[PDB]
């Protein structure tokens, strides 16, 4: 068809940009940022997402700069980026594209007023837990955590974090926009206006997954910004003075009932560790992937519904491993 060939940077490592082209451009979403595409590369037939985004030639843009420093299999791959042009001149990311996400294959389920069963609970949550792993250690919180922005291959079981849109690393000396994340995945720190939040946001966004992927809805669907705050002491009361000084009248409705009857113990407990008013007290994305909850992946019998095994969730690297290497002991069984 029309046929477009640019001169692409790959995006990862040495920075020797190679000729390439693609063709089948069909639009895509919207938004503030720009728009993107998706098409189809020539030279194997691969589909690839490509977000354009209008760049001021002088400053650099945040996410290019996260992406190049990404390489992880539970994080979208940033193949190549490359620029194309009034005298105006736009950043064009060429990225890895899958064609379904953990929305869409939730609300297959939703419908049928239906469970996802607890297994893909485990092994979807698992992996985000481990991508959020590896981008906090490189002090980046991905700042919009939501079953929308999560993709993932329903045969292979592999779920891949992307849209680093929001991304920012975050430093201990500069305040940060407080409107941030997705409504319903917003820590309520956040509405509270905090500047100084720490990458222990993205947690009670995953918490905040988890809950809805268990309950068929999501847990914290607000009108505003402000009633977000009261859908949250709906469920875990209001905070006491001492946790509002943390993240800078109602009693609280206990977990186990929020739930559907038959609901795991380990899950709920988890679900309670990861929405903690208080930053400090939730889990790390390591200790949650060490949780009990997702034993039943390191169990060396464990299958996939459909036949196959799982994908790899114990090739853990030294940077994965940073925050806290006793762990691996845990993470890491037998086999
Ligand atoms: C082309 C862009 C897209 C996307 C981008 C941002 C979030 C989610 C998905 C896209 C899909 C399939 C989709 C969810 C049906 C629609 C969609 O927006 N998958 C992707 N893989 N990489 C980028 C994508």
């Amino acid at each position: 068809s029309k046929v477009t060939t640019v001169v692409a940077t790959p995006g990862q490592g040495p920075d020797r940009p190679q000729e390439v082209s693609y063709t089948d451009t069909k639009v895509i979403g919207n938004g503030s940022f720009g728009v993107v595409y998706q098409a189809k590369l020539c030279d194997s037939g691969e589909l690839v997402a490509i977000k354009k985004v209008l760049q001021d030639k002088r400053f650099k843009n945040r996410e290019l700069q996260i992406m190049r420093k990404l390489d992880h299999c539970n994080i979208v791959r940033l193949r190549y980026f490359f620029y194309s042009s009034k005298d105006e001149v736009y950043l064009n990311l060429v990225l890895e594209y899958v064609p379904e996400t953990v929305y869409r294959v939730a609300r297959h389920y939703s419908r049928a007023k239906q469970t996802l069963p607890v297994i893909y609970v485990k092994l979807y949550m698992y992996q985000l837990f481990r991508s959020l792993a590896y981008i906090h250690s490189f002090g980046i919180c991905h700042r919009d955590i939501k079953p929308q922005n999560l993709l993932l291959d329903p045969d292979t079981a592999v779920l891949k974090l992307c849209d680093f849109g929001s991304a920012k690393q975050l430093v201990r000396g500069e305040p940060n926009v407080s409107y941030i994340c997705s409504r319903y995945y917003r820590a309520p720190e956040l509405i509270f206006g905090a500047t100084d939040y720490t990458s222990s946001i993205d947690v009670w966004s995953a918490g905040c997954v988890l809950a809805e992927l268990l309950l068929g809805q999501p847990i914290f669907p607000g009108d505003s910004g402000v009633d977000q705050l009261v859908e949250i002491i709906k469920v875990l009361g209001t905070p006491t003075r001492e946790q509002i000084r943390e993240m800078n009248q109602i009693k609280a409705h206990p977990w186990t009932k929020v739930f559907r009857p038959r609901t795991p113990p380990e899950a709920i407990a988890l679900c309670s560790r990861l929405l903690e008013y208080t930053p400090t007290a939730r889990l790390t994305p390591l200790e949650a992937c060490a949780h009990s909850f997702f034993d039943e992946l390191r169990d060396p019998n464990v299958k996939l519904p459909n036949g196959r095994d799982t994908p790899a969730l114990f090739n853990f690297t030294t940077q994965e491993l940073s925050s806290n290497p006793p762990l691996a002991t845990i993470l890491i069984p037998p086999h």
